[PDB]
């Protein structure tokens, strides 16, 4: 049904189990029963699990989950035991116990609030240890220990993750002293309010992560496995064991003393902070990788001793100083304003640099600054399986090359990137990873390469240049400017967009026109607008004509006030013309022509606007 | 012994020393120059060299010297072998990384001067008037144990101006007399958690 599971009431019993399940339909919504077990004095364990919450969606079965009370005989007793030891519980709303029996609470699937109070004994409690088994649970709000607050809690809690992610988003236990996260699966509390804790200790195979920014008097210990924390000006040894840890500090110096070792295994260190120096400080030691990550982030950063670079949202312009040769950035979120590295030593004639662009949505890179630099290496990588096409300003003005390799689109934004002769985004690979590239080059007759990749890419080359511009596979734009260029759209429906005249030795040849492609020439409609019919009769001349004598004779008609298109073959390769001109002489100048290798028949192939499609 | 060449050589120019203390000045250099061993001496005038373009010490204790605005030439592989990082000439001033030296030296300059990422143990010489306020940072001030060795080191009476120390607890000060005929030094200490100083040597202060 939708209308909800109406009550469910246990009284009694050596052990209870209440099983609630929810099958109702993919685009309703049922709240599930709400629960009461009240053990008698014979009730060790109790057990209540539901059907997991979820979002009424097109294809989403909706559930809301019922509150559950779990009280045992003694709980309003001064004096009387309490029998309840263990508790299982299988998704939630506002949950409570009431036990001073109570050791183990075991928690799965997704639930709102638990409450956890003892008996309202008044005998000083000795054993106050909780343990708090956690396997796929998510909560939206607080386990809290209720008896802490004005009675007697527990001192130590222990977490033991199991077979799946748990993320716990508060843990409230105000007379807790010991914390620890043990077992097999991550297990990650976003914030924590426990201000008489004197320790935390890691010993989780996958690793724990804590969201809140830890005490300056709390000391912490990892274990294996990436354990995850927020420091600030810490009072005491933190460790961090083995495993590919990650430490954020607030505050660039640390306090009274005051260190943080990131152990074995490559680990970031994260700086929240105006400028760092981490290397000159023994105060931290064992990190691999700094990144510049938070909502104070910024300023000046001494790379110097990491052996790689990441970036993550920033509060303002971030520069990396002192990098070595090999070292790597990557970014993984927008940040604010320009970033620039400065490398150890940019004086070389070889140097290469390693940028990486690694997120799961469209990321806006923003600028990036690499003077000194003549090898430029971008990987745009994708961390899912859905399509997107990462943007960035690279401003690099002594690179020759720039390769891009990975699995996600490059709209790369060129001005002023001069020295650029080679452009080599050929290894990129989705349906649509669209690489966008403008030439910045103005050496007048150099040689520039333009390579696209799997994706609906669109390279433009410069008037200065003899570009050679090659599309992957997909839906190319290749963009003529001026010179002598050789154009190949691999497989798909390429278009090659005609925006000079050109000259008659300074032209376009087209490699492999065929079947789909298109040859854009709104450009140069100089006088007008093109033909716009089917136009394909090819002008046909003697057996050893010249290419000068086709030229004039496929300009011979009156382009004066409107523009015409022809086209013929000549020593086995296809030519089209625009004749804008007045007299049957082809003028270099004002009329065009463009080369097309091999022969190619346009008799069938008909004038879209001013857009020719290959039939 | 070695030589010593006062002029700045040409960019396009290679030097190469023996043992026995050699000392030079170079610019953007284009060549690799060579030191060889004992403890030699090369100032520059320029903080990144060019072309390529290196200078190495080379074997034993050798003083690289910064006519410049800042350094860092522990980053720079273009300079090795170098131990002792003294700031000094017409053109020196501004902040420099101390990093991976293991002694400090100051000497005349244009300006106001800081030292950056000092490790413990490392101690400044002051062999002629600086000018505006030379800063010393540490790399780990924190403690409440910190040591700092400054030494004055002249034939001369030497007005070592301001040097500040923050975050230091034991600031040592060496006033040395490098002849026989007596003076007395002057100095601007700036130590705000300085609890002890201890003066040392043969010269006044
Ligand atoms: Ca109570
Ligand atoms: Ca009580
Ligand atoms: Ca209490
Ligand atoms: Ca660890
Ligand atoms: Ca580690
Ligand atoms: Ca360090
Ligand atoms: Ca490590
Ligand atoms: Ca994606
Ligand atoms: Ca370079
Ligand atoms: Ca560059
Ligand atoms: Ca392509
Ligand atoms: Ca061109
Ligand atoms: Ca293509
Ligand atoms: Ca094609
Ligand atoms: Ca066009
Ligand atoms: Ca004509
Ligand atoms: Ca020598
Ligand atoms: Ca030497
Ligand atoms: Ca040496
Ligand atoms: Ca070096
Ligand atoms: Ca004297
Ligand atoms: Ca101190
Ligand atoms: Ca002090």
């Amino acid at each position: 049904s939708t209308t909800t599971t109406g009550a469910i009431a246990v009284t009694g019993g050596t052990a209870v189990t209440v099983a609630q399940t929810a099958g109702n339909a993919v685009n309703t919504t049922l709240t599930q029963a709400d629960v009461t077990v009240t053990g008698n004095s014979s009730t060790t364990a109790v057990t209540v699990t539901q059907t997991a919450a979820a979002t009424a969606g097109a294809t989403v079965a909706g559930r809301v989950n019922g509150a559950v009370t779990i009280t045992d005989s003694a709980a309003a007793s001064a004096t009387t035991a309490g029998k309840i030891a263990t508790v299982t519980l299988g998704s939630f709303g506002a949950a409570t116990i009431d036990s001073s029996a109570l050791t183990t609470v075991n928690l799965s699937g997704t639930g709102t609030s638990l409450g956890i109070g003892r008996g309202a004994l008044t005998a000083t409690p000795t054993a106050n240890t909780l343990t708090l088994n956690v396997n796929g649970l998510t909560t939206t709000g607080a386990i809290t220990d209720s008896e802490a607050a004005a009675d007697d809690g527990f001192t130590t809690i222990n977490i033991a993750g199991s077979t799946a992610s748990s993320t716990i988003a508060s843990l409230v236990a105000a007379d807790a002293t010991t914390l620890n996260i043990s077992g097999d699966a991550r297990v990650t509390i976003t914030s924590h309010t426990a201000a008489a804790l004197t320790g935390i200790t890691v010993t989780n195979s996958v690793g724990a992560t804590l969201g809140a920014e830890l005490a300056t008097g709390l000391v912490f210990t990892g274990g294996a496995g990436a354990d995850s924390i927020l420091l600030g000006a810490t009072t005491k040894a933190i460790v961090m064991g083995a495993g590919d840890d990650t430490v954020t500090v607030s505050s660039a110096t640390l306090g009274a003393g005051g260190s943080v070792n990131g152990g074995d295994g490559t680990d970031v260190l994260v700086a929240n902070v105006n400028g760092s120096s981490f290397s000159a400080d023994p105060a931290f030691g064992g990190f691999e990788t700094l990144r510049v990550a938070g909502a104070a982030a910024q300023g000046s950063h001494n790379a110097n001793g990491f052996t790689a670079l990441q970036l993550g949202a920033t509060a303002g312009a971030t520069t990396f100083t002192n990098v070595a040769v090999n070292v790597g950035l990557t970014v993984l979120a927008a940040p604010t304003g320009t970033t620039t590295v400065t490398l150890a030593n940019a004086t070389g004639t070889s140097d290469v640099f390693n940028l990486t662009l690694s997120s799961s949505a469209a990321l806006a890179a923003g600028t990036v600054a690499l003077a000194g630099v003549e090898t430029v290496n971008i990987a745009a990588t994708d961390t899912n399986t859905t399509a997107h096409v990462d943007t960035l300003t690279l401003q690099a003005t002594s690179a020759k090359s720039i390769v891009v390799t990975g699995n996600a689109g490059l709209n790369l934004t060129n001005t002023g990137n001069t020295a650029v002769t080679s452009f080599d985004a050929s290894a990129v690979t989705g349906t649509g990873s669209a690489v966008t590239f403008v030439s910045a080059n103005t050496t007048v007759g150099e040689v520039v390469t333009i390579r696209g990749g799997a994706g609906a890419d669109s390279l433009t080359g410069s008037a200065t240049a003899n570009d050679t511009i090659i599309g992957g596979a997909g839906a190319d734009t290749l963009v003529y400017t001026g010179g002598t260029d050789t154009f190949t759209g691999g497989t798909g429906a390429d278009i090659f967009d005609i925006n000079a005249i050109g000259t008659s030795t300074a032209f376009v040849t087209i490699t492999d026109a065929a079947v789909g492609d298109k040859l854009d020439l709104v450009g140069i409609s100089t006088n007008g607008a093109i033909a716009d019919g089917a136009f394909g009769a090819a002008v046909t001349l003697g057996a050893a004509a010249t290419l000068a004598q086709y030229l004039d004779a496929a300009a011979a008609g009156d382009g004066s006030g409107t523009s015409v298109a022809k086209w013929f073959q000549f020593g086995g390769d296809t030519y089209v013309v625009v004749d804008s001109s007045a007299g049957a002489t082809f003028v270099s100048g004002a009329d065009a022509v463009i080369k097309l290798t091999g022969l190619v028949t346009l008799t069938t192939s008909a004038f879209a606007t001013e857009v020719l499609t290959l039939a």
